[PDB]
């Protein structure tokens, strides 16, 4: 096992307890009316408090469990947890997390002997849960149990699903929500496990109330029957499509719990899971592009004082390109266009960086992009996920650039250890406090936890759902800093400046 | 197009200014049972920085007549000047785009309602403007910037035309050309060499006169343009290596005995290097060959001079960097990356890089000559990484650019930041004795300059890291501890907490 | 000047007119019940009769004059016709015509005296206009004169726009007909050149007769005005939206007229222009993708024995897509999934594949194809054309192929050339004339024209329009070698069969 | 699955066919002043199709232990035996895919309504199924076919594994070692090879023993299984290029001795194709060596047997040939052509191609090793031409799959096609003297196998062509001609025709 050992008086131990204290250094700006910026420095100090004890299992319940990506979800733990080698066409392959930034990557915790640069796991720095302690379960509108789910995925390879067999095919999702008028027509049929069914089991948008009421029943139940303390709720099932926020309905926490026992036309299957799993008091986590997380349910968040963080998986074809567009204005190249494109076989943002730049983007030489997206259904290719992505950028003196990006895998194999960092990170921040210090006054204050809305996880979220009056950042490798300076913060560490002057300076 | 920071670390005098800065750290050591034990080190210091910036920067670019040396000539005096330009697409406006000092910005800190506040480059501290640079240098070939233009096919013809009358003006200087260190396919070029001898033809004989006239040219091109700062940049064919032998050109001693005895391991841009740190000017290399050998980075040292670090980053490399990097950064593992061109981090992550599953990574180089494609080169890099469970990922990027129109920037950019730290100078002061010191400047390697270096170069002992990302974000910190602020940290506490 | 002299009685001269006797072989099969194939040979004589004086000026009168492609055309051949020289990057340049088969193409005449192949340009064989001998004028919603159509066209070197400015400035494309129901809504304003406007200058659809003559009167006086024998009429505007043919509408010739005179809904422009260069005897050619060229004008095209060809250019994409897709079947690969897409700037198959072989395309196995087509618009690329196109192939023993096609090029510069090529030959045909004969008759039959619509013509279509009971051919190959061989015919040379027995035998 | 064709220039004794056949052509001569003067000529023949085939071919593979070896009897077996297997994507029942004789079909011509009618390549003549063949062969390495499939991972593991029983019944021959011709880090793998000395060492001495020893291993095999028709291919790794001098290779007669001398330019390839067509059976070269030297070349002639042509035609290279044609087809000069690989017609068009406009042609060919892939190569095939009036088009080909999937169904067809051309003897006749003059067979070299051979071979003095399309009209006029079809003429007259 690997572990680091800061000596440092920043923080002390008490009772698996670590409080580290921290003066987190920003600042303001302003603007002249002749065009200036006065910068005005600010300085804040906060004990941060870390349970030292992580669950010895967490619970994770799944609404999607028998898509692709619920489905390998749970071959990937029961895989990994049990060391099930396979069999493939280049051999024996051992089980892993490749993929998972919380399980693979490192971070560098300073320099060695020699001046070099020294490198830790992601997970060696504070304690996390290992994903091998996940309990996993869920919901789905369809009954196949998960080794049913595989073969129909078709993302794991066929020898490993037969050594899954077994186990998997134990593991079947609990019955669902399901209000027709929130997706895709193909979904029809596919239903055949839903909670909701009228006097003579007929899908019934009536009774939301009564719904609600299960779905928090059923959280409470996965829980004694696991003897598990901790839970959280990722929604990873098909896109609903967007809900109306309009007054009176879902605008404060009052009107949406109304509406929902008015059965209102505008409350959705995941706008009760995510109102359930607040009311649980559990962490929701919105793996899907719908807006689910209206102002109204927001508020109950806030209310409930529950974590909350969602709306997509940023993966691959997302990502790569979040890196790529960066790039080009930090390098003050100008891209104009952008052909995106994309076309997967299963049942499945430049506005801030246009923004940030504006010597680049203003009102004599332009500041507007031709992006145009694209996901046909090209079925005959499994999860065999294409996507190419084209640039044709403007340089100096009339010249132009065109970069392409052309990506090929199984989706779903990157969007699981996604999934997984996001259950990671969720967890350990429900053991991190913080205390805001008075300089001129000792321990004034009580912990606090972070705001509900715990934007921390937007490195694995597409739109980044911040809270009012923020603008999101998608800055993927901004986003990833946030992360390691947070826990290098927590061990007392300073936040990378990469200054090297034991290096540049005699 | 300012920033005034209200900070008590800074104090300004008449046109210098003095900052205080907690330079933080950490020593770290894995014991037995690999356990990182981590040892945090502040260092207090106080950095000078020469307000007054000069008003017209002088470049001598080796290799003028090249596609990069006129591109960069003809992109001032578009600039400059103002000189707009017909195009299918219609009339356009010049522009220092690919720029970073000239057309990057960045995150000053949050305005009232808590969202990002950003700014130019430049307008933190003064930098020199590309429009204020004065260029000239040398050329094995002696062709007039305009017929350089022309031949380079780099840039619009009607843009090529308006600029004709001011570019027939340029012409290069003699250089030193040591037929040994290129290619003999590059004798048509060389009509125009200062190594010469009575049989008028060129030699390799005479290496310390030849050095002496390179000194000369640097002096005359001052005086000549009435400037104090100059600065000498390599964008000239690439040179073969030489050995790095003792008693030759293992100290400043050697070396400036070897290059008087006409030594076989005494390159031109041996002598041109030497020479500027001799002249008391900045020398950057954008090329691969080592010219910067110990010993002449000793006189550098000695003449307390500033040098650079190894050839020109392709875009190609640049996004071959950062993207390899965001792979490793995710948790994925490359295996592969079979890529390879042509024209007219596991020492980071050692969780998929030991000796239990693959510490090796299948790298190769491919660099190839397609006359045709002109100016236009086209690179493709592909990516064959490792999944989780079996599964593998297929990347493929394909780039396709002017390549000066992208190098061209990129050395303005050089010369912008050379000429920065050259007003920048700093002094190690201990919190038990104030004041105390003498302040010494940048270590004769300017090593923040290897954002815009493929190979950086180093002071020995020491691995440089080519993460593009990290040494933008070096750079970025610099100007901000210079002026107060401290470095980025994205935790943005005003949102996250209460 | 390049020409060729087949020694050969299989043809004679009679007064600029070649005589040659030919003897087409074809075979007709039939097929068991018990799966066999009775193969009975065809043989059928005749007599082809070239009128080998050319005009010496071809009149050409373009429908989208002020378009890309038509500015392209008449600069290309103000160019060529005046070696006018131009400048770029890449130095002076000389004009030419490469991307034209019909002037830049070569044909193996064959073997020299080593047994080594010969080829021939494609036009050294029979006599043919050259392009530079075209009198070109037309028809344009629009007035701009071409000049402007250069500069808001984008394709060409600014340079060679301004050598061209001073000719391309005097000519102004004719009033054309406008009916807004059938084209995209953004061509609303760019109409300022319309010839049916009501008793106040507003486009009217009514009285479309009158219209019709209108078009027939431009003709015959672009004709007179030219001194000119022979035009042709290419229509390369806008797209209109296809046609409904319903019987008692547009199903016969009679009710074609008809519904003109009565002002009809469903007769668009094309098909005024199209009705009136036939009632006038000029061959017409549809470079578009409508559908112009229903029943009822075809009877017509019968009757007065009058050419055309049509429906849509194939180029690039199209045809580098025709040869890879085919190429794959010739090798008995079983191309499944096929993601094709497109994007231009500017103001702009598979199932016969699939049919031809049945060990990979049956019911046990399957027949289908996953084909999704792409052209969105990023106008911030002027007249670049990007296009990809990726197939992902089926190969023995379940492996698979993943090919792609990335395309880049001024798209209105490979059309073009085609378009001159379209021309070329249908000029071509318009003097070859052929009689049949009889083997126990002497000089039997008069001479005849192609049947009305030209088929040979394909090679540069996307949709060949054949003659009812006749499945199209797509084979861009295939196409090539009935020109060829053609012409080869003509001169009395054998058709190409490659057996080389001059090599593969003693 | 049969074509009956009522023609009277065919006519069937007992198992031959004989077929008439008026052969055309012409001989072209340009003029002083370029005008090319062309002269049809007509010749008859007289082919003789001996339709009784072999009821089990027999196949001896050189390298039957690699990708391509393996996979060949992994194919024979899965399908000969309807082993289905399963996937990811479910159940698959095996096939030839791939493969033109076994999955292609031809136009016989057209039915009632004037359509056209395709029919199965193998369905017009008889050809011998892959189902009947009966393979073994030889291979300095001895793993069984089983180790050999496991070692490739280029099947499906689930199929592997149902095949393994029969595939462990296969063990390759010893072969052949002359490690001088392949390279060193071929050692680990020769532990399996004849040539040997007292010291049990492999040796260059007794190359002549060692020839004898492949025609007996030819003989057993025969015998053996008792098969009458035996054909051998090599598949295994490259050879290094042998010079062809005189008094030692030149002729048949210096070449059996040179054998016997142990001369140093008689190299593996050299021993098995001699061995082979000593023996009687066709020799299929799959390598870029040059195994059939000129000497070599008389021996097949001499003794009337058939000879491959070089190299086994890669799927990239078969796109390159099919898409570079069609750009010249159009009238688009392809100036450039900056293609490379990697893995685990300026002769036909002289009027872009000519000493006024540009003759050359930016070409590179650029095969690395990425051990990682696996059997999966990819290929980039970038294409640079220029359009009208200055402008420019850029094609890039990208290509993945496992190779060997591509080269057994192309191995399978070339063994189908030899054997076929096995049976065909053909006549001169003239039309002043009837049914006069003794049947030959097929020139040495079976010229019609280029469509499945990157450098095809030829009779000296003719340049062979390499358009792929053409390589296949050719092959397939020749199945019509000997059924009483004329050669495809696509003037489809009785539609364009009144």
């Amino acid at each position: 096992i690997t572990s680091v050992k800061v000596v440092t008086d920043k923080c002390t131990y008490k009772d698996n307890e670590l409080l580290t204290k921290y003066s987190y250094e920003n600042a303001v700006v302003t603007k002249t009316a002749s065009g200036r910026f006065d910068v005005t420095p600010t300085v804040q100090d906060y004990v941060f408090k870390l349970d030292l004890k992580k669950p010895e299992k967490l619970g994770i319940m799944l609404i999607g469990l028998g898509g692709n990506n619920g489905s390998t979800l749970v071959a990937s733990v029961l895989a990994n947890k049990h060391n099930v080698e396979f069999q493939t066409k280049e051999g024996v392959k051992q089980p892993n997390y490749f993929g998972s930034m919380t399980q693979c990557s490192t971070l560098k915790l300073g320099i060695d002997a020699e001046g070099n640069d020294v490198y830790a796991p992601f997970n060696s720095l504070l304690p996390m849960v290992s994903p091998n302690d996940f309990v996993v379960s869920g919901w789905d509108i369809n009954n196949a149990d998960l080794y049913e789910a595989m073969q129909r995925s078709q993302v794991l390879e066929y020898d490993l699903q037969q050594r899954l067999k077994a186990k998997m095919s134990l593991v079947k999702p609990l019955p669902s929500i399901y209000y027709p008028d929130f997706i895709a027509a193909n979904q029809d049929e596919r239903a055949n496990n839903c909670i909701n069914l009228d006097e003579k089991g007929n899908v019934t948008t009536r009774g939301k109330w009564t719904h609600l009421q299960r779905i928090r029943r059923d959280i409470q139940n996965f829980k004694e029957e696991n003897a598990l303390d901790k839970v959280i709720v990722l929604w990873t099932a098909n896109t609903e499509r967007y809900v109306e926020v309009s007054p009176g309905v879902n605008d404060t926490m009052e009107n949406l719990l109304q509406s929902i026992k008015n059965d209102h036309e505008e409350i959705a299957p995941s706008t009760i899971f995510a109102a359930a799993s607040i009311l649980e008091g559990v962490p929701y986590i919105n793996g899907s592009p719908q807006n689910t997380f209206v102002p109204g349910l927001v508020q109950l968040a806030e209310h409930e004082g529950t974590f909350i963080a969602g709306d997509d998986l940023k993966s691959g074809q997302t990502k790569l390109k979040s890196v790529l567009a960066q790039f080009l204005v930090d390098a003050g190249i100008k891209p104009v266009s952008i052909a995106s494109y994309n076309h997967l076989g299963n049942n499945d943002v430049i506005d801030d960086i246009i923004a940030s730049n504006d010597i680049l983007y203003n009102d004599k030489l332009g500041k507007k992009v031709d992006h145009c997206i694209v996901i046909k259904y090209m079925k005959p290719v499994g999860d065999s996920k294409v996507a190419m992505d084209e640039y044709y950028s403007e340089l100096m003196l009339g010249g132009h650039n065109r970069i392409s990006i052309h990506n090929v895998c199984e989706d779903s194999l990157l969007a699981t250890p996604l999934i997984i960092d996001l259950l990671v990170m969720t967890e350990f921040c429900t053991r991190v406090s913080y205390k805001k210090v008075d300089p001129v006054k000792e321990d004034a204050g009580k912990f606090e936890n972070f705001y509900p809305v715990l934007t921390f996880l937007s490195y694995w979220l597409k739109a980044p759902l911040t809270r009012p009056g923020f603008h999101p950042v998608n800055g993927l490798n901004k986003q990833r800093t946030a992360l390691e300076n947070f826990l290098r913060l927590l061990i007392g560490l300073p936040s990378q400046n990469e200054l090297r002057f034991e290096e540049r300076l005699l």
